[PDB]
């Protein structure tokens, strides 16, 4: 056995729990069991992998996994997705430095609980569900079988708190015939740390995360899999999943009973027509991007930065013209910015790191916080 805990405000508690033998039975292979639970989430899965599968160092592994996402409770407008999958990869140990993914893999995802909103029946429609606009009653269920790949380079000097070298993961996914969704997904993320003295203690991190993804035949990518920006990992100073476009209701009613007194973004009471809301939904494309200056920490294994964050998410498929009446959620342009300072403490209770930042770029509908955190002990 071997356990997580953790706090913080991405993601309110955190447990994981689980079992991984590194030689089984002295096989060679690893295989693990594995759970977690967020204020979110819960996942959960079976893993087995041969490192040494050709003798060269080609690995070749397995994943069966099951997972709850409850949308509301990431500060998403609302749905429920259970699903559940699998994956099989070859991994491609390169050089010292590089290393090379490509798999297959089979994930069933099954929707339900959705709120109405543009953006969601929109992807709905794509996929000849026609459901109606007065429910929150629906469900969709889906079956996809992808084919994946990733490139990872790593030169590092240090993996915990780097001084020097870069970073660089490339991600990518594309849906194979037989699937009920047609889509692809690529994501590309950069870190590089340049020192400027020779004591290496003054040090300027660039960081940078690119996503975009789209429908293939005349389908569109499905919700589930949208980008989000803002928060501890990505733009600090914004609240966890704020940045970008923003659910658009329909004239609605109630899940099962409708009382007061609280939400209802859309509710009947008092409806007529679409509602424009701050429940974020988030988007096909995106781009963050951060510099920061690293120094040594007054007055005192601890360190401490002052950066500059900043960000976009949008949704290439919103109607422009049609929801005129409506902000422009296909503009890239609206780039939401912060600054602030950052201090992290890898201590004896576990790692620890904070930050405090001042969001000051924000669009309509942005929800700040200046003070982020997450604390973690392992077993």
């Amino acid at each position: 056995m071997n356990f997580g805990i953790g706090y913080g405000t991405e993601s309110g508690v955190s447990f994981q729990a689980g079992v991984q033998q590194d030689n089984w039975l002295g096989t060679g292979y690893a295989v693990g069991i594995n759970g977690t639970k967020n204020d979110y989430q819960t996942y959960a899965e079976l893993s087995v992998t041969n490192p040494y599968f050709t003798v060269d160092g080609v690995s070749l592994g397995g994943r069966l996994f099951y997972n709850d996402f409850q949308a509301d409770d990431a500060d998403l407008s609302d749905y429920t997705n259970k699903s559940y999958g699998t994956d099989v990869t070859l991994g491609f140990p390169i050089n010292e430095y590089n290393s090379l993914r490509a798999g297959l893999g089979y994930v069933h995802n099954s929707l339900s609980n959705m709120q109405p909103q543009v953006a969601m029946w929109r992807y709905l429609y794509s996929m000849g569900e026609h459901p109606s606009t007065s429910d929150q009653d629906n469900s969709f269920k889906t079956d996809d079988f992808t084919f994946n790949y990733g490139w990872t380079y790593n030169k590092l000097d240090r993996g915990y708190f780097p001084t020097d070298g870069s970073r660089v993961n490339l991600t990518g996914k594309v849906t194979i015939p037989g699937s009920d969704n047609e889509y692809y997904k690529v994501t590309l993320d950069t870190a590089t740390y340049v020192p400027i003295d020779d004591d290496h203690k003054w040090v300027v991190l660039g960081r940078t995360r690119w996503g975009y993804g789209d429908g293939l035949g005349g389908k569109e990518m499905p919700f589930y899999e949208n980008f989000y920006a803002g928060g501890s990992s990505t733009v600090r100073g914004f609240q966890s999943n704020t940045i970008g476009p923003k659910a658009v209701y329909f004239p609605h009613q109630a899940s099962n009973y409708d009382p007061d007194y609280d939400y209802e973004c859309a509710t009947q009471d008092g409806a007529k027509d679409l509602c424009k809301s701050d429940d974020a939904v988030g988007g096909n494309a995106m781009a963050v991007a951060s510099l920061e200056f690293i120094t040594p920490t007054p007055f005192i294994s601890v360190r401490t930065s002052f950066f500059w964050d900043m960000g976009t998410v949008w949704d290439t498929n919103w109607d422009s013209s049609q929801y005129s009446g409506y902000p422009d959620y296909s503009d890239p342009s609206n780039i939401r910015m912060s600054a602030g300072i950052a201090l992290q403490w890898m201590s004896p209770l576990g790692p620890l790191v904070f930050s405090y930042a001042q969001p000051f770029k924000k669009y309509d509908g942005d929800k700040a916080e200046q003070f982020q955190f997450n604390i973690g002990k392992t077993w």
